[PDB]
């Protein structure tokens, strides 16, 4: 257990009460406390689990991002206003930073506060231990679910190496002066070791904040960060999946014969493919115990909700949108039956599947990259809607990146490198004209995939892009494989998307890997 001497280092004083890494069983009662008011106060469900209203804090706020630019990160961030910026990086001077700091301890000060002391990352030789402190106990809740709980021998040894105070009831009145976005904030100072949450009470900026940090942290060690869902197969082979929102990520990596590593955040070191989190932080809007049996089955006690709509009796309506479409569900990972256990992280990735959505009609259904193709289209992150509107997100999560993304695809390729795994670029998106892909012709690609078939398959090149197509596959109408057979005609498209990717990629031939790259992409 710690004492209130320890909190004071930090600035803190006054310290009234701790409550040290706190059980479920006393959040549990903690959270349904009659005095709390506001954000702070806890709904019971008819589910079992309690539900919580972040108020119009409903996402993440970019705008109020700022890490703080010193010896430490002037050279090595990946800064919004140096170089071709492109980016929310934005710096902050260490004498403002003083000021948002003093504005969390002042907030926390002459406080019950609770502390909790959590790892992030997996694999013990290479984790991050990291202490937060918030006045709130749904957000002690938040933080025990999504990162790793330790053992009350690991506690005994605890030192952080990361430090997170949540400040949500404080804000910055000088912000104006100051020349900042708002009153609120989320401060990075890698020097000192800490974030600051002041302002907003949206749970996933401590989720995103640590996931920005261990961005940072791990690259730099090489070890490859990553934004995927990650599972294993009986033989203990693992694939890693990428994919923006409709790629059909989650869906894809779901399967009764493999074990889930992770769903989010992932890392990848000497050892194998590792989890950060401790839980998974998911979407319910439409929810349906149909849809998603193992996601609703994790909602009971201990799982919190998050801006849900619940009635006074009949609780929660899944559907009701009107107040965001971002509503959430945390719970701890052992909320699913099918998980790798007990510890989640395994060998190295054999298979490295890029997800996307080609409202365009132009990529084909499946494709195995090159090495440098790899790199090329792991830092476009293509995908398209309605359809066509194009959205590239740099190594499939451009938002939480802190160092130059080509630094993560080079340790990427490395790693698959030392490993021997093949990558695949899987389209199952639809122009919007004549027969889709279907789910089924869908995971019979993915089976392909996983069981090696198209691993030393004889395959022809599509033009432009320079894609090797497998000439056959089993399960599957190899008429669908050209994606010129659903049509001048697909070649006018592909100069527009091939446009389009070049375009894009321009923001990285600064840099001499960047420049490199060029050669791998889109020849028009």
């Amino acid at each position: 257990g710690l004492t209130p001497q320890e909190l004071e280092a930090y600035g803190i004083s006054d310290v009234h009460d701790i409550v040290y890494n706190p059980s479920y069983d006393l959040l549990y009662q903690e959270e349904l406390d009659p005095s709390l008011t506001g954000y702070e106060r806890g709904v019971l469900t008819n589910l079992g689990a309690v539900a919580v209203d972040t108020g119009i804090f409903t996402g993440r706020s970019p705008k109020d991002k700022y890490i703080v630019r010193d010896d430490t990160t002037r050279d090595t961030f990946w800064w919004a206003d140096k170089g071709k910026g492109k980016n929310d990086n934005k710096p902050l001077s260490p004498e403002t930073w003083q000021h948002l700091k003093g504005l969390v301890t002042r907030q926390l000060s002459g406080k019950r506060l609770f502390v909790v002391d959590a790892f992030c990352g997996a694999n013990p030789d290479t984790r991050l231990s990291v202490r937060f402190i918030t006045e709130v106990a749904w957000q002690a809740h938040f933080v025990k679910n999504m990162f790793i709980r330790p053992s009350d021998e690991e506690l005994a040894g605890f030192k952080p190496d990361f430090i997170v105070m949540n400040g949500a009831k404080c804000t910055n009145p000088q912000w104006k002066e100051q020349g900042l976005n708002s009153e609120n904030f989320v401060a990075f100072n890698l020097t000192e070791r800490m974030q600051l949450i002041g302002g907003t009470w949206y749970g996933g900026e401590m989720k995103k904040g640590m996931f920005s940090m261990m961005n940072y942290l791990l690259p730099l060690k090489g070890i490859a960060s990553m934004h995927c869902s990650a599972n294993v197969g009986e033989a203990g082979d693992v694939a890693v999946f990428f994919g923006l929102s409709g790629s059909g990520k989650t869906t894809l990596s779901t399967d009764p014969a493999r074990r889930l590593i992770g769903d989010d955040e992932h890392g990848w070191d000497d050892d194998g493919v590792f989890n950060f989190e401790g839980g998974s932080y998911a979407k319910t809007i439409k929810l349906s115990k149909e849809a998603e049996p193992e996601i609703y089955a994790a909602i009971r006690r201990d799982a919190l909700l998050e801006n849900v709509t619940v009635r006074a009796g009949g609780t929660i309506d899944f559907d009701d949108g009107s107040k965001t479409e971002n509503t959430r569900v945390s719970y701890p990972i052992y909320h699913i039956d099918n998980i790798v256990k007990p510890v989640s992280k395994a060998g190295h990735a054999t298979k490295v599947i890029f997800l996307t959505a080609d409202a365009f009609g132009v990529l084909p259904p499946v494709s195995r990259l090159t090495a440098d193709q790899t790199q090329y289209h792991f830092l476009s992150g293509f995908t398209a809607a309605a359809a066509p509107t194009p959205t590239f997100s740099a190594c499939f999560g451009a938002a939480f990146l802190s160092l130059h993304p080509t630094q993560y695809a080079e340790v990427l390729v490395k790693r698959m490198q030392a490993a021997g795994a093949q990558a695949y670029l899987v389209n199952t998106g639809w122009n919007g004209t004549g027969k889709r892909i279907s789910a089924a012709d869908t995971r019979a690609i993915i089976d392909a995939i996983l069981n090696g078939s198209l691993d030393n398959a004889e395959t022809f090149t599509l033009p432009m892009f320079n894609l090797a197509i497998p000439t056959e596959l089993p399960g599957v109408d190899t008429g669908i494989l050209d994606p010129r057979n659903t049509y001048a005609g697909w070649q006018e498209k592909a100069e527009t998307l091939a446009k389009l990717f070049i375009d894009n990629f321009d923001k990285y031939t600064d840099t001499p890997a960047g420049a490199a790259l060029v050669a791998a992409g889109p020849a028009l």
